[PDB]
């Protein structure tokens, strides 16, 4: 796989692709940490001389998130302390002349990709590069640098259509995601812990299965909805308020998958002993076992408890490997944080070498300041595939890009 | 409903919505019959000096026939005389920038709208005019003329998303259209008849059962794959090439639809008594009465007999109201197109009030010649749904619009 030292970008036209699909409310960002992950590489492509085309998608057509890529032009304007000129335009004839009038040194971001009809699409490379976006952006770029490690695992026109049309190079951003998973996942070391939460129950069910059956965790710590999902699979009542929370989501139609890993892996996996539920406003917190759990019928369960937080920290301060996704509660409230700030300060403070990633979910992790975590990833619903044994698309582009220039 | 009269263009800026989808072989336009359809429309435009700016989608995503609208555009300039410009945008700066900058009387065609990925999706009116197409479109537009009858059983932004924000009015062929087919859908004379062929088994079907349950057909006369799910279900076997050309496209999955209507209108459902075959590229004509009839079980039927044509025609003349849809065999084939023209012309010179629709399916009628047909709509699909007695959102959109301004 190509990286950025293989190339000369001096006056060369360079379609970076990444990942600054970012966390929004009211349809301002709240949240610039997937532009910090890449200062790097575009602070090395503008030093290089190149003429930089920044290209990012931005929620999804129809969603209360799919904004322009204005706010993201001035946000990196801000952090590169450079002007960097929105495009409003992806691949038509203004996009193309804007793109020829780039100077050395410059930057510019097209329009959100996503406003595209073939980009919204996970298509092969055979078709992705037949596209109109990858035919007429190719007649004005040189090469393709791709750091989008958190859309890794879609297979659409802008992540892998270049592939077999330009060199595509991996940016440090995408060097560092996959040279710390790959290292995480085929560690020979152990205790290996994982700790999943956040609301992605069907993958990280995945990601349970191919870790235990293939060895390469030693225990399952569960939070989250995820852990709700796997309580319920034993037997315990979380309640009807709880219930029908799940039942809203679905997640009812993987209790079944839960059971059945349960039935093979049920000593390996952990779930919490103790909840918080959201009772009038306030955190009050129950025990599974004690009578006040009847609480559960009609209050939320918002975050894990302060017995099991405890318990996760026992377990992660001894293990060798660490690799957690998602948050152990409603991260976004303060009083529901708790439990996530916790089991996530354990795994900073853990001799372990680490690795967290959730994506948008885990974004309120910048309110607290936790240091010593080996990797913070920027992929959410890229890390669980990857840790579900999944092969990435845009991993086997860039493969596919290398062998073929 | 609005109509071209009840506004005044003069120096007005109209977005005309009009379907210039067209069939293509190899990413050219092989009919120019839509283009047609609208010229009517067009004209009186340009004769209100209005500024014309026109959008059609062209295929879908990833299809054969998706393509920019760049030769739409010579078309276009051709049958006007006047030459229009292919504006490389749909809704963006540079588009409604070139908007701006057209004259009165002027003629301008935006790119394929279904290059828009908040296009190609079907929702309702209030998400459609939040989109950035819409949104943006209407910051420099004034009305909308919406002459796409052809996809009037769609619900995208670009047809249905400006109904509240601007007055939508109808153009004169989708005026033209509705009329035609309100007529014969609720006449009150008789003889009713109908013919349907093509390969929208489904769709058809729905038809079938819609006009007989509700009386608005007398009598069904089928051609076809839609006549081979009927005889096939009407127990009269079609050899094994056939029978598995069926489950190829899945049209066995019909025949039981087929039966229950069956079983219920038998005595109004005519099907062929004699058939065609290919071998090799070789026309054979077979009859059900006859007897050689073996290839089936190794070939493929490709269009009716003589025998069922003069049968179907002799019925035509003697119907009030006659409505036709898709062709009887393989139109584009020259040797496969006999039963097709035979039919057409039997609706032609029928004293009746004729409608004959099919989109793409009918194009090869460009061949041919066939005057004396009352109606020929643009529409397919769209044509189809209207006779199911299902709602078009297009016609629902233009309605809504009426009721506001
Ligand atoms: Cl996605
Ligand atoms: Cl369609």
């Amino acid at each position: 796989m190509f990286r950025l030292e293989d190339f000369n970008f001096h006056n060369k036209t360079v379609f970076l692709r990444v990942d600054l699909n970012s966390p929004m409310k009211d349809g301002k960002i709240i949240s610039d940490a997937r532009f910090k992950a890449v200062l790097p590489t575009i602070r090395y492509l503008i030093e290089s001389g190149a003429k930089v085309v920044i290209g990012t998608h931005q929620g999804k057509p129809y969603s209360e998130d799919y904004t322009t890529t204005e706010e993201h032009a001035r946000v990196l304007s801000e952090l590169l302390d450079q002007h960097v000129e929105y495009i409003e335009d992806i691949f038509g004839r203004y996009a193309r002349e804007k793109i020829k009038e780039l100077k050395s040194g410059e930057v510019a971001i097209l329009e959100n990709l996503r406003f595209s009809a073939e980009e919204v699409k996970n298509k092969p490379i055979e078709e992705c590069e037949k596209t109109f976006l990858v035919k007429k952006l190719s007649k004005v770029i040189d090469y393709v640098v791709n750091d989008a490690f958190a859309t890794a695992h879609r297979s659409q026109p802008s992540l892998v259509g270049f592939a077999r049309i330009k060199p595509m190079i991996m940016g440090f951003l995408m060097e560092k995601e996959i040279e710390a998973l790959m290292r995480a996942y085929y560690s020979k070391d152990s205790p290996k812990i994982y700790v999943l939460g956040g609301a992605k129950v069907e993958d990280s069910l995945k990601v349970v299965e191919n870790v235990l059956r293939r060895e390469r965790a030693d225990l399952v710590l569960t939070g989250g909805l995820v852990a709700n999902v796997f309580t319920l699979a034993k037997g315990f009542d979380l309640g009807r308020k709880n219930v029908e929370f799940m039942k809203k989501k679905g997640l009812l139609d993987y209790v079944k998958h839960a059971e059945e890993i349960l039935d093979e892996f049920y000593p390996y996996i952990r779930t919490p002993v103790d909840f918080a539920v959201d009772y009038k406003g306030e955190r009050v917190e129950i025990d599974l076992l004690s009578e006040n759990r009847g609480l559960l019928h009609q209050y939320q369960i918002m975050d894990i408890g302060k017995r099991t937080a405890e318990k996760y920290r026992e377990i992660l301060m001894k293990a060798r490997i660490i690799v957690a996704n998602g948050p152990m509660g409603v991260f976004e409230r303060e009083e529901f944080a708790i439990g996530t700030v916790e089991v996530f300060k354990a795994i900073a403070d853990s001799p372990a070498f680490s690795v967290l990633g959730g994506g948008h979910s885990i974004a309120s992790i910048q309110k607290y300041g936790i240091t010593g975590i080996t990797h913070i990833s920027t992929g959410g619903g890229a890390m669980l595939s990857f840790f579900a044994g999944e092969e990435l698309p845009v991993l086997r582009a860039l493969q596919i890009s290398y062998e073929k220039f």
